[PDB]
């Protein structure tokens, strides 16, 4: 008993979604697909829907494609986009070759307000503080975001927050070099694959957005590579022995030990005018040490959140079975799997 769908040309490719969603307009295309604005006449809510574009191609495709699939249907928090719905026009596995996805709209993102505005300390509280208790329900299913930036971060009129861009196919080298802010938030250790990253990369992200929004400018605007390190590393001071030893690559240690040591500074004198509060987190946050790193959990917790912390509202995440991340199939069997579920996916509660 499935809706009616209807065709439309709206960007370079032809939409086809079921009748409920009325005045779609082009929102912004790329290799991942495109994405539509909408009304769910339904629910009478505002949507953004995403076409994903070419998702069984290739063997690497059919399981990027598996993977978004399986995460967003995972995510059941206020703070973490969830997925209203899910849908394909195809009507049997044989016809299936076009997904669509379908979640709240937000209508901007993090770069937009710390740019048109101006942010308090209580707000910089609020909107850190929802990033974290996203972040402890992503962390609690072993789910690492990767990729926190102010673009990968929804707010409303209400300040109201939550995280985006999940199991995206990896950015590109080149997407990744010069003068951009695609890398200005990534954690030392994954930026020059120093070891094996965990969640904690994620921590460094905060650090690095909650800075910007207390100061309106960016923390490590690096012009490459190599001057973002050095701009890191003058803040929080070159490797110790320890870190040094943690560090698989021979190659990147090597690099590193031949950079004249520098003392971690004082953030005091560098956040000047910063609730004394907000410094001290910052300094739990950005460690160069990603084991030494504050947790999300112990943050939730920490004294600059006082006033919003709440130890029975800061829910976990059912568990996330991601054993296919290391299994061998055919695009067909990725295929197959993304299609059973879809078919199986049960619409929210409302
Ligand atoms: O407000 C929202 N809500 C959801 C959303 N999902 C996506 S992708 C996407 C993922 C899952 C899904 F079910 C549905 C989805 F659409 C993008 C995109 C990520 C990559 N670039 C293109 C769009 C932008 C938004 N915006 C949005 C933001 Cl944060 C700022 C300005 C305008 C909008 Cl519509």
């Amino acid at each position: 008993e499935r809706p009616t769908f209807y065709r439309q040309e709206l960007n370079k490719t032809i939409w086809e979604v079921p009748e409920r969603y009325q005045n779609l307009s082009p929102v912004g295309s790329g290799a991942y697909g495109s994405v539509c604005a909408a009304f769910d006449t339904k629910t009478g809510l505002r949507v953004a829907v995403k076409k994903l574009s070419r998702p069984f191609q290739s063997i690497i495709h059919a399981k990027r494609t598996y993977r978004e699939l399986r995460l967003l249907k995972h995510m059941k928090h206020e703070n973490v986009i969830g997925l209203l719905d899910v849908f394909t026009p195809a009507r049997s596995l044989e016809e299936f070759n076009d997904v669509y996805l379908v979640t709240h709209l937000m209508g901007a993102d993090l770069n937009n307000i710390v740019k048109c505005q101006k942010l308090t300390d209580d707000h910089v509280q609020f909107l850190i503080y929802q990033i974290l208790r996203g972040l402890k329900y992503i962390h609690s299913a072993d789910i690492i975001h990767r990729d926190l930036k102010p673009s990968n971060l929804a707010v409303n009129e209400d300040c109201e927050l939550k995280i985006l861009d999940f199991g995206l196919a990896r950015h590109t080298d080149d997407e990744m070099t010069g003068y951009v802010a695609t890398r200005w938030y990534r954690a030392p250790e994954i930026m020059l694959n120093w070891m094996h990253y965990n969640q904690t990369v994620d921590i460094w992200s905060v650090g690095c957005i909650m800075a910007e929004l207390l100061t309106g400018r960016t923390l490590f605007p690096g012009t490459d590579h190599i001057d973002q390190l050095k701009l890191i590393l003058r803040l929080v001071g070159t490797p110790g022995a320890e870190l040094l030893k943690k560090i698989s690559s021979e190659s990147a240690r090597n690099y590193i030990q031949s950079l004249t040591q520098m003392p971690k500074m004082n953030f005091a004198n560098v956040f000047i005018g910063a609730n004394p509060l907000a410094v001290d987190l910052l300094e739990k946050m950005l460690v160069l040490d990603s084991d030494k790193r504050i947790t999300a959990a112990q943050a939730l917790a920490h004294a600059y959140f006082a006033q919003y912390h709440d130890p029975d509202d800061e829910p976990v995440a059912d568990p996330y079975d991601q054993s296919f991340e290391s299994r061998d199939l055919l695009i067909d069997e990725w295929k197959s799997l993304t299609y059973d579920e879809v078919i199986s996916f049960v619409p929210p509660p409302l």
